[PDB]
């Protein structure tokens, strides 16, 4: 019950050669992909070839899961392939740009986990489909969407010539799996709260030991908000358009709402189309800014992301006063 690729869909992806002058703009935390959708599934693998090396993983395994994942992604407004390889390419970013503090473990993982984190999303928020009614909520009451896109990740890696986990040690194999898990429900962005906190306690009290797995989960999940949260740190004609992306996908389902004669709240109602700007600001200081905040604190070559949050968010203030 898991959509797989053709042959020749994988084929095409093993013969693909990231061109030569995006070799330092793919480098780059504000790195917009937009432009390049035939070459996305390749810049996942021109990444993970970068990062973990041309042999971390079976040239063919890999091009077949890829491949799979685009196809058990949705042809939803935001939350789609271009989501995925997105995240996964600011993960790249983070992880190159701090390059000894994790091991060939995590950054594979990790990597693995941004491209399927919002596996097979629907368009919906969690609040939607458990505030009525969706069979996916009756499945996973505790972070709906998270539970599931995991278990959609382990389906896809269950699959036949599919297990790029298969040279790794009954052990390893089962270490990996659980850094995706965690990063994964890591990117329900109610938990993103709570740990933000005990990371800021951890870090003033002076008490943040990266020798302690559980900090390490901790430090991982803000890197996963920090990745699911990017379009916050692009530039801003970039910002712009996938704040239309969002927008729509909230809308719609604002939409989905008023169809059953309920009032969704301001966020997906269009017709309070001009509260965003006033929402962004507000998403940004409450939200976005600590995030990358805590983050460039944890991890201080990961500040450009807090500079092009901060140019965003001027933005959205001159938006605000009449002037953008
Ligand atoms: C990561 C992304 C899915 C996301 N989560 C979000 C959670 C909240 C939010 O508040 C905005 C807002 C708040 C209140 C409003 C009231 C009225 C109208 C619009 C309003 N708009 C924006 C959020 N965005 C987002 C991030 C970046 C760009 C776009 C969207
Ligand atoms: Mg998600
Ligand atoms: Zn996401």
């Amino acid at each position: 019950h898991m959509s797989i690729c053709t042959s020749e869909e994988w084929q095409g992806l093993m013969q693909f050669t990231l061109p030569v002058r995006l070799c330092k703009e793919i480098e780059l935390f504000h790195f917009d992909i937009g432009p390049f959708e035939n070459m996305w599934p390749g810049i996942f693998v021109y990444m993970v070839h970068r990062s973990c090396g041309t042999s971390c993983f079976e040239l063919e395994k890999l091009c077949r899961f890829i491949m799979s994942v685009k196809k058990n992604y949705r042809r939803v407004p935001y939350h789609n392939w271009k989501h995925a390889v997105t995240v996964a390419h600011c993960m790249y970013a983070i992880l190159q740009n701090n390059h000894t503090l994790f091991t060939d473990l995590e950054r594979k993982g990790l990597l693995i986990a941004c491209l399927c984190h919002d596996l097979d999303h629907r368009g919906f928020s969690n609040s939607y489909l458990q505030k009525f009614d969706h069979p996916l909520a009756a499945l996973y009451s505790t972070s709906t969407m998270e539970q599931h896109h995991f278990s959609q990740t382990v389906s896809i890696l269950q699959l036949e010539g599919h297990n790029i986990f298969s040279t790794l040690s009954s052990s390893e194999y089962e270490q990996v799996l659980e850094i995706i898990r965690k990063a994964i429900i890591a990117t329900d962005l109610a938990l993103y709260f709570g740990n933000r906190k005990q990371l800021e306690e951890m870090y003033q009290t002076g008490s943040l030991n990266l020798n302690n797995q559980s900090h390490r989960d901790r430090v991982i999940g803000l890197m996963m908000t920090a990745c699911d949260l990017c379009s916050v740190t692009k530039l801003w004609p970039v910002t712009k358009l996938t704040a239309n992306d969002i927008y729509a996908e909230f809308w719609a389902e604002g939409d989905e709402m008023k169809k059953l004669g309920i009032q969704p709240i301001p966020m997906m109602d269009r017709d309070k189309k001009d509260e965003v700007p006033q929402g962004q600001l507000g998403f940004y200081n409450a939200v976005a800014i600590p995030c990358y905040t805590t983050l460039t604190q944890i991890l201080p070559p990961t500040e450009p992301l807090l500079k092009a949050c901060r140019d965003n968010l001027s933005q959205w203030e001159k938006v605000i006063r009449g002037e953008e």
